[PDB]
């Protein structure tokens, strides 16, 4: 049982929960690989017992009448069909629990508040598009963002798969040149290469919202134009730097992740987009200032008349911070939910405390919980963490080609 | 079959074959990763020694030669006859440089070849130990043109207790507990401060009182030594544009000299071997001055800056910390005392990773320690995946002697 210390306060806890890790991680006694982003059939019933057992534990209902009962239909379902369907209440328990278990998510204090839309009866490409469009509208909710997940049918053998080819529902295009450089977003150049390679009209500039490539089983992806009034976006201005708005910067409201595989009770949903609300450092620090993203830090510093000729002026730092100020200011003005990294990390500490009493610990990926600016100014920096894999879970999955 | 490692900023990919030589075992398993935790018989002595001699004869391009087999036999004989062995001076210098090179939490390892090694293995008392340390401080400080140095005291050996420096660094500020329960000066140093008084030191009562040295010679209680004040170079902190900042009366010292770690070379242990380089500005400006459990000045600075401290979304903490770091950089540059900013330091560490990949097939590195504690993703190390593992020679943590 690993001893975990908070160095700001001196408190000690033990992560007893780590004793239940399933799909093992990449670290060995001889080398740690925690900084890697991507770490390297009669047994469907094993991890299916597991989940049902977890479900009935929570609701004060382990070992009696109802718990005994639900254990049988699943074995009989898999004995008959080789797979099984989840009760609606289980699908919601599994959606939230998988969120609770996401080690890289700093927003887990919200894990109990989740809206689960059950698209397990989906049928075609036009079908998911309606399911996804209901999602965006509901999640966006005019800027009062509401966490949601839309769960499409569980994969079965012999036939294809529902899969959203976009990494997110809202993603900006990226346009090359004779010189390879990108107008727009370089994280979305490949998918842009496919979206054009499927009929779409590539726009002019930097913040063109990409269309959607949705994949009904076995058939080629169908493009789907997203209705403009569905895609809520925020123009970026600064509270005191009047020229910031003239830079023409924009970001979208809904962070809606559509490429991860939800796994509950041994079942696998390759299309299950979840969405919450942004933390501001995501947009301002990573999306706008990463050197392989919009990479605007130097342009903002020029406009602030900063001395970019020596690193010791901390011009990168000063410009980065005002970018984050502008992100927060703009979103709050447009009345769109956003959380600064100080507020977010302080809530995660409260979540860690809640999980200690609830489950005896919490899986947490230190490198992803500490924000990309001002890390030691947040409490999670001084908090030791244990990272392991619990089920149910969100997993990474290969790109569908 | 070795870990693949990607740099996400550029798209680079390398494989860390060096990790396969990991001579000892860290804290993680495939069950759970503990990478974020701060703190994780002649036959084995001979096999460590053999690996090291092999390493040394590799460096001098003499692997497997006559002299090399000679040394393996000599070391085998001395362990048989005495249970231990003595390094040659040239092996000691190699060994110390290599322990630096292997240190996964050091961002300054581009410098690992430029290390002054002071052989104090003939040191006989606390009083001689103190003279050695004073010469270390004077050489490394060099009037603000800092030089990396290590002074290595006698190794652990059977029959005799250890040399130990009780202080965690050669230059530390006192931390006076109080009632009302708060700490005046540096709260990281309350324990060592109390021990100095209990061993006779007359305490001060300021916030920046340099501590005496508590020096332990084998099988002897520690002995207190005052540093000559003209040997301890300090930097008073001013901000280039916020002129009220000087009125805070903050100071920091020029020399960072870690004195409580254990140097391991070829199975030998040196429990007293202080080493020093020069500061990276974030250690002072961010950690030492802004950590809530250190001097904790952030809010008082942000109030003086007229920031809006009642809501977090104004990023008042970020803005005040950036200016504290600017003051640190400015003040050391003004005083002509070596300092590197986290941008320049992480850039040179990236060159170190390239040099090492070509030299050795990898580099052990602790991401959470290499990534600076402000402006993380603005530096290139943030976007570099890294493999953490333990190589020998090494600097190791050891328990406090009390
Ligand atoms: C409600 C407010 C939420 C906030 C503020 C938030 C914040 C974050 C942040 C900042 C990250 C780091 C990702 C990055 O830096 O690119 C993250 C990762 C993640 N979050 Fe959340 N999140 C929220 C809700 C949710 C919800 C509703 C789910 C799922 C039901 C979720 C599951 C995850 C997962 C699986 C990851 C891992 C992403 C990856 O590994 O690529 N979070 N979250
Ligand atoms: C010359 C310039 C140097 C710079 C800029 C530098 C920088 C740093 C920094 C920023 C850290 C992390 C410290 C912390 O957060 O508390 C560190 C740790 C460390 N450095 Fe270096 N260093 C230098 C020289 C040296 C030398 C000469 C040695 C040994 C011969 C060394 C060995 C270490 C070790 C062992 C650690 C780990 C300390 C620990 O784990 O507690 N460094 N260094
Ligand atoms: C639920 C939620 C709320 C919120 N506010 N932010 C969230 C951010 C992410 C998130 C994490 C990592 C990512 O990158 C993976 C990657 C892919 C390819 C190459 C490199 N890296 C991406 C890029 N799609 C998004 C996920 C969920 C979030
Ligand atoms: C060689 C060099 C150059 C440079 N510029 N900076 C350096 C900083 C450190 C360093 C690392 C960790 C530390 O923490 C230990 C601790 C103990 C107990 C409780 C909490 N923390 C301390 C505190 N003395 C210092 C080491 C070497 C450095
Ligand atoms: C190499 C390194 O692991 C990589 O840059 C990680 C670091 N921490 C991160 N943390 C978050 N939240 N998101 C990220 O994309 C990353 N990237
Ligand atoms: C809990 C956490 O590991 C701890 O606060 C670490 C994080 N990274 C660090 N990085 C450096 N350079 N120095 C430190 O003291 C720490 N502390
Ligand atoms: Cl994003
Ligand atoms: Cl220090
Ligand atoms: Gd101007
Ligand atoms: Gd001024
Ligand atoms: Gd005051
Ligand atoms: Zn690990």
């Amino acid at each position: 049982f690993p001893r975990v210390k908070n160095w700001e306060v001196g408190s000690i806890t033990y992560d007893t929960l780590s004793a239940q890790a399933q799909q093992d991680g990449p670290c060995t006694p001889r080398r740690c690989l925690g900084s890697l982003v991507f770490p390297r059939p009669e047994q469907l019933l094993s991890q299916a017992r597991d989940f049902i057992n977890q479900y009935y534990s929570s609701i004060k209902r382990s070992g009696s009448q109802a718990h005994e009962q639900r254990l049988q239909e699943v074995e009989a379902e898999v004995a008959a069909t080789g797979t099984y369907q989840l009760r609606e209440s289980e699908l919601v328990f599994g959606a939230k629990q998988a969120w609770r278990n996401a080690p890289r998510c700093v927003g887990r204090i919200q894990w109990g508040k989740l809206q689960v839309f059950d698209a397990r009866d989906c049928r075609s490409a036009q079908e998911m598009f309606t399911y996804i469009c209901n999602h965006i509208k509901y999640a966006t909710n005019r800027g009062n963002l509401r966490s949601a997940i839309t769960v499409f049918p569980q994969r079965c053998p012999g036939r294809g798969d529902f899969r959203i080819w976009n990494s997110q529902l809202v993603r900006y295009a990226g346009y090359r040149q004779q010189d390879g450089s990108v107008r727009g977003d370089p994280a979305n150049v490949e998918i842009t290469e496919l979206c054009i390679q499927h009929g779409w009209t590539p726009g002019n500039g930097r913040f063109d919202v990409l269309p959607l490539l949705l994949q009904a089983p076995d058939e080629p992806p169908e493009l789907f134009l997203l209705p403009p009034e569905l895609v809520l976006e925020v123009p970026l201005e600064h509270p005191t730097l009047e020229w910031f708005a003239a830079l023409g910067l924009r970001w979208y409201a809904l962070p809606a992740v559509s490429n991860m595989l939800l796994e509950i009770g041994g079942l696998e949903f390759p299309a299950a987009p979840f969405s919450g609300w942004y933390m501001s450092t995501e947009i301002g620090t990573r999306n706008l200032c990463d050197p392989h993203r919009y990479n605007i830090l130097e342009d903002v510093a020029v406009c602030m008349d900063l001395d970019t000729r020596t690193t010791s002026s901390l011009w990168k730092d000063k410009a980065a911070v005002e970018i984050n100020v502008a992100v927060l200011h703009s979103y709050q003005l447009a009345k769109v939910t956003i959380v600064d990294h100080h507020a977010a990390t302080a809530s995660f500490m409260k979540h860690l405390e809640n999980e200690q009493k609830a489950r005896g610990g919490c899986p947490a990926d230190w490198a992803w919980i500490v924000p990309p600016i001002s890390g030691s100014l947040t409490p999670v920096f001084h908090q030791e963490m244990v990272n392991y894999f619990l089920s149910p879970a969100f997993r990474y999955q290969p790109d569908p080609w």
